[PDB]
């Protein structure tokens, strides 16, 4: 979705005085046909008749003005009301797939002037915004909150299965009994989870000020899933992988690549064709996840610890002194790794 | 519900251009009486007057056309609009239990031609689809999402009690202190849970594209309950039972047989009449559930392990070598069974 | 609420053909004034004019008939439609606090005949049912599901705090470190929880067939709270108390007595005035809760075990043989008590 | 928000007969312009024409009276209806930013008389209450329950992350491995959580009797978060802090100060500028949280225990006798501290 159009959809997002007026116009079954321009003079050929107002804009003035036939002309920044009750006359030969004279006039005029045109018909209750060759239908807040509420509810469900997989994987990690199947199942779920988010983002945006609580909900639910997934890929990929690299694999399984078990294991560096094979491939965490999250060791110094010990299993067998031989590890970060790792083995297994 | 009718209900499911038009017609309080046929000529006797259109179909064309009196005739695949404003004249002697001339004409005509007929009255806001001797009332999306949201909410509650029973049964399983009552209580709940799903499936289907999130929610909630229940029946039935057999018992307690404590224990091979008896019948898991789910041993090779050890208790007392004597168990699947079982005993008890 | 009136509210509960018609009448803004009697002849003095129908009842017939002025007369069992468009003439001197001629006529006539009278005004959308000196306003399904959904949601919250208290009390019970404060806090919460249920029951009832899922939700949420609370009172009351007695204390703290910390401890047999005192009163479970729920020992035989050991602490120190000396305890119920108790001490503490 | 205005908003809160009438007026699209005064005589100059009623007030009388043009005059306590159909004539020169003659008359008249004036336009469906120079727009119940339901839902999410942080911090506390970062992260979340509450309080208030369940939900969710947060600040602040002091820091991070990681640690007495520094600052709980909550030791006597041992670590190493040397600690409070602390170390780590 063009960012050029996003800045336009903002103009009529919940919270703006312009949207407040549109809502009143819809609820009042009045019609609306708004033309947004910066210099009316430059477009005096597509604007006929009506009344020249040139007054400050307000929701109430726009609402009252929409009680009349025709179009209203506003300054692009929505701070002025230039015309009212005018006859918009764009080129009739410009292509349009819209219905009704108001909408066909809207799209045509937007294309022609490269400006924004808003249309609201008395019959239906949708807000249609035309920019250039773009068309965006703005849904009512209640429809959006309905979809959003459902999505969030779906995410809770996914986040739950994710936590269960992750806590079970944790046990397998400490006991060094992890299989590729286990890792993939966890990654798969986390990928799916983040796709849901990406797919509802636009909905959140159309909510504007009414999207406040939904953003807060999403943030609590996906708080650290991304870092956790990147750390998982760094700990189980076939061969050493930099964080930046891992972040791309994540991004890639959220936009394009489908989180398929076989597909995920493949991109991780494991050559498999049969899904059943995964349960046979034994793997061992490198140790990044446990070093940054629990041991609170910066990923940068973690690279050194991994370099010298290779896996979490060897790191958990290391001693405070051994660890101290690592570049970036003093006495504090040494006991941190040690105690934190031993603590988890005693409590989770 | 006939599958022949399901393919028809799809024609007007949320997501289709045809339903989009019907919704606009309802919201606009216009009436509608649609006749779907492939060859108009063949039915020129039930079609009188109106205008011959023979144009491509579109939601907007149908919406506008419904502003006129009479019926609209469309091609069965909803890609053409043949007539508009016609007078449908089915045989008045065909039985009908409907009200109002529009609906009685609808059902009669559907019966007569064996074709689909849709009726929407200006007064009410329901979509009535007539096929042959079938009649399906399509509810609005908001009514469906309301029922569905409640059901899902009810399932969460059931899934919770299910997890609690299952985790407690787990403890009893490892400690080999399981009683028939325990197993039945768990099976009962899982059966109830899956019935809820089956009973709301039709609702999900009427939602069409608006059922996307509801399907995803249901899938996370019932992710593996079915396999888990089949494995429970295989581990506690009175005498050895094949998976296929277990799958039928499950299916049977989801469609016909009521998940009654006494009824479930009975079908499991235990002869009981008094509910209080269950707490007295001591039972021991065969070990399938723990072998496939935790040990990730294919059910097929599991049959061999069960054959040689009979119960989970004996399997947990077996050694890596002992297990290796089983057909299908090498060194990996041997340690898998061993370590996984011992791991659970140490963590859960 | 009189049970005599409950049987009347059923007549217009969601699911009945009569309510289906009323809903259509409300949605269509038609008015309604229904008089339910068994023998029209006996009331020919309060019924003037109109048309004598004496036909089978149906929602459609009632809906159509309500398009006319006046009242409709139906048989008490709603299987016949006697009159339509009649003028109901009850005694004008009968007291009534209602507004508008339709409602004042309704209440007056119900009082006079001791029969049921239903009124629906075109203006508002409520269903008013008059019986004798009773008046019941039936709310729409959407309003009910809204309140119910909130209550259920509130219960989840309470059930959560209840589980947390109960699981913590469990730890204190096994470790024999329970204080009166702990018990009261748990009882208090469970009492509150069940009050919520009692207070929303009427709402559930007004929902009729639309209350199906709400009943199922409530049942999962309050599944065994009552037995659990009775067992708590039996295990911590100041002196030995029979189950029946405990069940009355529960019932009493759900209807009359407010679940006050000081009030609860008082009724339990402990003489306290200051809330802060509770944290000082040391108490020890008798053992009923653990014997019936976990050990699955019938409350009747439990009385014997408690008799001989007094507290759970002594029971957990008892041996299989010791327990066998109890009337009703063989070898199975002996190991049951033993293993189950020791199992919990090892897992929870 | 002035408390003087709060007492006014109550007059039209859900549950009051006055609001019941307003709702009926809105649903009936009638207009309303109410003037509340105690002595009509004193204002006979702003009141012209209409009918002098001087009758008892009732929702039905007000509803019927609003069917006429003009304003209605009521006694300030809403127990009398003085005028109806009058012409309110406030000073036209009083400033007003309202639209339409009804609203401009409302605000002007409220300012002039310092009395309350209510306005409801036929077009829209909002209730505008004017007091002095204050203006309060009362939203419908459905809009409020929607926002509230979302907020509560958002809180659940926060309360969850809070519990997870707190339970993890618990482990670190017992193991005496707590870092400033850990404490701040937990405090931050709890602060955020309580802000949500404060920010939705006004919504709850506008709900009146329809806010009952929402208040109960909030109470279960935030049951003891405040005490828990105060105890956290007392246990980890840089230097000894009195409860009253801690309560102010809490209050301050809920109203003004933003719960910023760096900002929180700073106010706790730790001099830091870089967020990354927190993970390096080792800290140790004083022991208040564990003494009051678990050991149930009054905060007052806790001060003594902390005085003599300084930290929870030393308290957990203390013996029953050692503790007995503390002012306020006998044998019971001595074993309480001991057993409770050792119990937690054995179960959580
Ligand atoms: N060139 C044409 N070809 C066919 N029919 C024509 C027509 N011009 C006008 N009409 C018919 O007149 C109806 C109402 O015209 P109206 O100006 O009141 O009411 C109009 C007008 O206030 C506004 N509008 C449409 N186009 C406009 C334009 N180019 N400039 C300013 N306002 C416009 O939208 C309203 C409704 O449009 P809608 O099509 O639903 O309804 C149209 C249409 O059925
Ligand atoms: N044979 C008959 N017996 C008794 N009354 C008769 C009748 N024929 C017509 N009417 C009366 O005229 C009303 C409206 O006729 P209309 O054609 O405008 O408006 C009709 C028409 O546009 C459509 N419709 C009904 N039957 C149809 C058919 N066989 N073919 C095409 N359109 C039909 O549905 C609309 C409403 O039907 P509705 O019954 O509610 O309303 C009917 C009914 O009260
Ligand atoms: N004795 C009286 N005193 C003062 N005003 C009188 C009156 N009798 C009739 N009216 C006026 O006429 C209005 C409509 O009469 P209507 O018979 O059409 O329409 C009536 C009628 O169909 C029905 N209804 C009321 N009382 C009834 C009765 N005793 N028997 C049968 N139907 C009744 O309810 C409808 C609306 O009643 P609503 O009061 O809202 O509206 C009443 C009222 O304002
Ligand atoms: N001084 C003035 N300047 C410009 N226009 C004037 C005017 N006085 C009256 N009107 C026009 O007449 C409309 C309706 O007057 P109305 O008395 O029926 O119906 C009125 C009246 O019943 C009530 N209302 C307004 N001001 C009032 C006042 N000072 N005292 C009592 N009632 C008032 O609110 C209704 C609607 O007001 P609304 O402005 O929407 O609608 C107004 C407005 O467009």
């Amino acid at each position: 979705v063009p960012q050029e159009l996003i800045e336009k959809i903002k103009l009529i997002s919940p919270g703006t005085e312009l949207r407040k007026a549109l809502d009143d116009i819809i609820n009042a079954n009045f019609g609306a046909l708004i033309f947004l321009v910066d210099d009316p003079k430059k477009y005096e050929d597509v604007i006929q008749g009506g009344f020249w107002l040139d007054t400050d804009f307000s929701a109430e003035k726009l609402y009252e003005l929409s009680k009349m036939d025709g179009a209203i002309v506003l300054s692009e920044d929505i701070t002025k009301i230039y015309y009212a009750n005018v006859h918009l006359v764009p080129d009739p030969t410009i292509p349009t797939g819209e219905t009704g004279t108001r909408h066909r006039t809207a799209e045509r005029l937007a294309k022609q002037t490269g400006k924004v045109v808003i249309a609201v018909s008395r019959r239906r209750n949708i807000i249609s915004l035309y920019y250039k060759n773009y068309k965006y239908v703005v849904n009512q807040v209640d429809f959006l909150i309905s979809k959003v509420t459902q999505a969030i509810s779906t995410l809770e469900k996914y986040k739950d299965n994710f936590n269960k997989l992750l806590s079970e994987l944790e046990v397998l990690e400490l006991e060094n009994r992890v299989t590729l199947a286990d890792v993939v199942r966890t990654l798969a779920k986390g990928f799916e989870l983040l796709r849901i988010v990406e797919e509802i983002r636009p909905y959140i945006v159309e909510l504007g000020e009414e999207g406040r609580l939904a953003r807060m909900q999403l943030r609590e639910l996906t708080e650290d899933v991304d870092d956790l997934l990147v750390l998982l890929i760094m700990d189980y990929s076939s061969e050493e992988v930099e964080e930046e690299t891992a972040q791309n694999i994540l991004q890639d399984f959220i936009t394009r690549r489908e989180p398929s078990p076989i597909s995920i294991s493949r991109v991780l560096g494991y050559d498999v064709q049969q899904a059943a094979q995964l349960d046979d491939v034994l793997v061992s965490a490198r140790g990044y996840r446990l070093l940054k999250t629990v041991a609170r060791i910066p990923l940068s110094i973690g690279y050194n610890v991994v370099r010298m010990f290779k896996t979490l299993d060897q790191i958990s067998k290391a001693s405070v002194e051994d660890l101290k031989k690592v570049e970036g590890i003093g006495e504090k970060r040494a006991r941190a790794i040690s105690e934190s790792i031993s603590s988890l083995k005693h409590r989770k297994t």
